[PDB]
């Protein structure tokens, strides 16, 4: 009968079962309606649909040409691929890339569905577009059970693809254990080259598969190197794997005499050479002490090359400077006693070549001495720097080694021809001195003969070097970066944010922001300087007070008043270290007591004439003609007032009677002096040295003098000498017509602007420079001007002068260069 | 040489004593000289320095031209100032600014200082050049004992500055209560005016505080404004102080009434008014409902002039609704409901005779109308906030819903007129879902382009702090994502965000680049878009047309599904959220789904087109037409595995309804469209709505949400 009751039964069981009606035939729409049955594998649509279609199963379609079995391995169904595979279909297709569909369920990992594929007569030498057959994409993912089987079917266990790479190359790369292992007894072979000719463990040592090399070298792997020449164990350092170096040096103990001679090679990281040979020796205390060994006769032997003064040196003393670095740094990580000594005995045996090396060059230069000799004195000096580096490896650090302060002391003198030779050495090649004051000191006046604002530079180089990009410019400034302040207690609240902040990354950048301001800038911190420096001469903190001078400060005697005055005196410090180390100049002047007690030189009684002229008047009789004849009542003993509180302060503990002498008065008077200027300041001093110290290395800022220190932190005002000589009134012997003060403004016209500051700093001391000219100089809060004074001359007499007053005493003198060198002797001698 | 004897001496002796004796005839060099000494109150030294100099004790230095005794007082010294002063130094003497002695003493709250100073004869009302005298600067510095030795040998205790002020005020402005008792125990005047006005109260509501207010209410303090008519209840309020408001209650039982009916000022803001109200609320329940009564007249009578008279438009429902949002807001922060039913009935009442009102309009309907009904829209859009405050939240009561639905026509009209009176006015239909739909198809007919831009608005509408002009790029804000695992990194870095975080900026980072705009953004969602809608990740499928693209059915496909449902709908809603259009494409079910109507047969044929044209056919045919047969319970395999579902739940039908067809094709279609996918499809709304609510979403339908996500 009609159709009529065949498409009524046939939609009645598609609203009872979902079932299906016909299929059209076209392709493109036949595949695109047959995804959803075959998404969760429904085995009885799927078997309607072949009752009732006429649809090829070897279809290609979508962007990647894939065919219905590609669906079924992707989704991990089974029974559809089964009744596909019945009606015809090819197993054996392929993909735009020539994607297999056994490619396919070996990337989704599905044993079942390459079961079933594998046993309808698939081909297992398809390969993709990059040569990847189907045991290499089994490889990637790593599953040897599917392995197991499909190697059995698979005639060649060393197919390459086009990079030339087998199955267990690729399966070495992602390490997995099982499977390398199943490959290689499968009957592949262990030492099998690429293209490039390298072996398996060549890429094993790349990625650093420590565990899948250990089963290849305990298989029967032959250590070879790649077409190049390079060996594995060369990529392994490159690597950076200790493991796989440990599991490679045990197999092949050669390795350890080979491991320790690429350390002269410059290419590899030093850093990263480092953790390699770490590993090694930590592993034990066995291991620990022959690494330390093996390194010692290895510096002893390269030293004795550096010996040959014809052969290149920059490689050379580089790879020396990497060894004795490193050689060192072994010693103080620590083993994993006695065995310190142990290996000092390969130690002591570097030292006898040490020692002996630069004893003939020292004798032999010292002979010659009673340019060839720059060249030499550079290499000893590695020598001379790698005779300190492993000497401070001796103890912890926090002293300098005894055995290196006597042999250093013993050829002192030949030591100063070489900083005499040239003062750009002492900062890389003797950076030790910096860490030594006592051989800093006899080497300050050496360092002190070339008085040049090249020295300027040298500092701003020495405490930018080390730093980590250490460019003041291009620096994003995060929100982390800035500190923000309040100007209703802006000096509170900057000690607050620099408490809380970090010293690196403050030393490395600046960023305040005031509270309510969102203009930002440089010019903002600049002004930032400028009204903290307004603060701190504010009498209201009690922390700075005027000075007998009237236009510098000195420190309070009465701090103490305010609670936090010892945070606000290291708060000062920080501020101050922060402007030196980004170059910003303070406006405010301070007395030389100040910049004494920074730098750490003691007093003289010059000092305290700057505050008490009258006490010092008093002293400097008393330090002139004899005393013992006299009989005064000079007891090394004082009895003083403080604080509304009695007191007695005796200069030597239980010498508080014994009389003062001619001989012993140089010290009475230095002692008393001492006492008076530093007692009732010294932890105010002290917590003020070491705030400026947290941001400024107390060894670095020592190679200053007081008026150095001064004049950076004052900037190089300009001097107007013309005008200052024209607005300047001459009184007090030396008339106006009188030829000493021609000669005396001649002097300091003719003079270099670095030499016109520092007559500036010894009559006065004060960089003042009044707005609009030199005239209305303020001395002691009134008006005076400069002035000299006439005292008879003597020999060996040198002017001096008095701040408060603005006068200096010259001696008469009959010609301009007699009176020039007078007064450059008296500047040296400032 | 000269006196040698002498000199010797000396010399032995100064050095002896560590210091000098003799002092040069400088002034300059005497003063600096004699700093070490006074700040350390060494008065024997400077005695014998003293006794030894022909120096003048009065001598002026400093950049205020200050004196010896100005430096010891400054220290604090004491013994030191009777040397000074009884060497003839002026207690008097002032400087530049005119700071005298005595004011650095109590600058310092020096006791011995002052003491000592008075007994030497020292003028007590000596003043700077601001006209102020030390009883200033004690009183800032709260030393009560000191005021009281000082009001002691002071005559005028009620002396006034420059601005007018008193020891009473400048007391009262530190907040020192021990200071204000010594003065008013002095018998000062209590009531004393400003130049301005201001009385001792004047700066005690100013401040706020409490335990100086009752003090002073204690002593017979007087009320009264100022020269201006500002109330001191004035600045009471308008500095938050609850406190020192409930102290005037007790003493002035009127005040509570006042400032009840002095809230519809404007000038005061809204949270602020709620901080004092609940303060005064929580002391008491019996004060509780006090003022809950008090506000319950204001309330109505408010109304009752909106109901009679018109005025400003924006000043008359502003007023209501500022106050009856606070009415309901003190409620909700706390026998109580039994109180609020006769408060209750004050405002039903008036919303009663309402609905009488307009019950008048549908007598009218079957221009002075619009702003009638601009006013009568205000009190009922604020008669549920009535009916909310009724009880508790999360359910709109049949209440007004009754009153809403009775007098629904006259609401279409205007709606009409105005499709925006929704928004803001009928903001409660947001909860309503029995109101939603009636009002959802009239608001349909409004033109796209009109109905998206009032969205958009709306959208950034009640988020604060929401900034969209060019935010900062915070270091929170930046999200950085690995170029090769975008879709990995994406959905971890969004996991540990928030949601207010992305909600106004965005920043996405790359490693090894610094790629940062807009276009970065548009390529973000472009490549995320790319990734979802090929079956790569088997979270999507390719619909019939190919072009397509339709959610994956079976759960746990990839076992991250869920995360990532999740993480796609937060990017769509953050795409939607900055308004640019997005690349994606699904097919017409998936917008049937977001959206909530059911899904038609039409749908169904965009994925098997046989399917649904059997179940269209047998729709427009009858229960056996040509011998058609039917069953009433269908089968479906999921999985290979065999199982029924008998239609309706607990059984089959057994009654013809409907053709027998309808309703059973509508059923058929949902369950094989939705029971498979309704875990995916939650996760996936659940990610998108909660970044644009579901009924500030609903409001457009599929054609106008494709076109305005696609383009």
């Amino acid at each position: 009968m009609e159709r009529a009751m065949e498409q009524l039964n046939r939609l009645t069981r598609s609203l009872r079962r979902a079932r299906t009606v016909e299929l059209p035939e076209d392709n493109e729409t036949a595949v695109y309606t047959l995804m959803p049955m075959v998404m969760a594998d429904q085995h009885r649509s799927v078997s309607e649909l072949l009752s009732n279609s006429k649809f090829d199963v070897n279809y290609a379609f979508g962007r990647v040409k894939r065919s219905l079995l590609h669906i079924a391995a992707n989704c991990g169904s089974v029974e559809c691929l089964v009744l596909l595979l019945k009606k015809g279909a090819n197993p054996n297709y392929q993909d735009i890339s020539g994607c297999t569909p056994l490619h396919l369920a070996a990337r989704n990992g599905q044993k079942k569905c390459m079961s079933k594929l594998l046993e309808y007569s698939a081909d297992v030498n398809i390969c993709n577009n990059e040569g990847l057959t189907a045991i290499h994409w089994l490889a990637v993912n790593g599953r040897t059970e599917l392995l197991h089987d499909l190697v059995q079917h698979v005639s060649d266990v060393d197919v390459e693809d086009a990079m030339g790479q087998t199955a267990l190359h690729v399966a070495c790369q992602n390490g997995h254990k099982t499977t390398v292992q199943c490959l290689l007894d499968s009957g592949a072979d262990i030492n099998r080259p690429n293209v490039s000719g390298a072996t398996p463990l060549y890429f094993a040592c790349s990625h650093g598969q420590r565990d899948t090399a250990q089963i290849l070298l305990l298989r029967g792997a032959k250590y070879l190197p790649d077409k190049n020449g390079v060996t594995p164990l060369d990529l392994c350092v490159q690597g950076g794997y200790g493991e796989t170096c440990e599991v490679l040096i045990q197999y092949h103990p050669r390795l350890f005499q080979t491991i320790i001679q690429m350390t002269q090679n410059e290419d590899l990281r030093e850093n990263m050479l480092r953790q390699v040979l770490e590993h090694l020796s930590q592993q034990s205390e066995s291991q620990y002490l022959k690494i330390l060994t093996s390194l010692a006769e290895v510096a002893t032997t390269n030293g004795h090359k550096l010996l040959s003064l014809s052969s290149n040196y920059d490689a050379q003393m580089k790879s020396l400077l990497r060894i004795v670095r490193m050689f060192c740094h072994v010693f103080r990580i620590g083993p994993s006693k006695t065995p310190r000594s142990q290996v000092f005995k390969p130690l002591e045996l570097l030292w006898h070549s040490l020692d002996e090396w630069l004893v003939l060059i020292a004798t032999e230069l010292m002979k010659n001495k009673r340019d060839v000799i720059s060249m030499t004195a550079n290499r000893l000096s590695a020598v001379i720097q790698a005779f300190y580096m492993c000497c401070s490896c001796q103890m912890p650090p926090g002293m300098t080694s005894p055995r290196f302060i006597e042999f250093v002391c013993k050829h002192d003198e030949v030591l100063k021809c070489f900083v005499n030779r040239n003062p750009k050495i002492i900062f890389d090649h003797f950076h030790f001195l910096l860490e030594c004051p006592e051989l800093m000191s006899r080497f300050m006046h050496i360092i002190k003969a070339q008085p040049f604002k090249d020295r300027c530079e040298w500092f701003y180089e020495h405490l930018h070097s080390g730093q980590p990009d250490s460019d003041m410019v291009h620096r994003p400034v995060n929100e982390n970066d800035i500190l923000l302040v309040h100007r209703d207690s802006i000096f509170r609240s900057s000690c607050e944010v620099v408490s809380k902040a970090n010293c690196a990354k403050l030393k490395q950048g600046i960023a305040v922001r005031f509270h309510g301001e969102e203009g930002m800038g440089q010019g903002v911190v600049r002004e930032w300087f400028d009204i903290l420096s307004n603060e701190i001469v504010n009498p209201d903190y009690a922390l700075f007070t005027q000075s007998a001078d009237g236009t510098t400060f000195q420190p309070n005697s009465n701090s103490y008043v305010n609670p936090d005055h010892l945070n606000y005196f290291r708060f000062a410090g920080q501020i101050l270290g922060l402007a030196l180390n980004h170059r910003q100049l303070v406006n405010i002047y301070f007395t030389r007591s100040f910049y004494k007690h920074i730098l750490g030189i003691p007093v003289n009684y010059q000092d305290v004439a700057s505050i008490d002229p009258e006490y010092a008047k008093n002293l400097q009789w008393i330090l002139d003609n004899d005393i013992s004849d006299l009989g005064l009542e000079l007891t090394f003993s004082v009895e003083t007032d403080v604080f509304g509180a009695m007191e007695e302060v005796p200069l030597k503990p239980g010498g508080g009677s014994i009389l003062v002498t001619q001989n012993n008065k140089a010290e009475y008077v230095q002692l008393v002096t001492e006492l008076r200027m530093t007692r009732a300041i010294q932890p105010q001093i002290n917590a003020f040295l070491q705030g400026f110290h947290m941001f400024i290395p107390p060894s670095l800022i020592q190679l200053f003098d007081e008026y150095e220190l001064e004049l950076l932190l004052s900037g190089m005002p300009e001097i107007d000498v013309s005008d200052w000589i024209k607005n300047t009134e001459y009184t007090s012997g030396y008339e106006r017509e009188d030829p000493v003060i021609q000669w005396f403004w001649e002097v300091v016209e003719d003079i270099t602007q670095e030499e016109r500051v520092l007559l500036l700093q010894f009559v006065t001391g004060s960089s003042r420079v009044p707005h609009g000219g030199f005239a209305n100089i303020m001395g002691g809060s009134g008006l005076q001007n400069f002035t000299i004074a006439a005292v008879p001359y003597t020999p060996n007499l040198l002017p001096t002068s008095s701040t408060c007053i603005n006068m200096l005493k010259l001696p008469e003198y009959p010609s301009k260069e007699i009176l020039k060198d007078r007064l450059l002797v008296a500047l040296h001698c400032g």
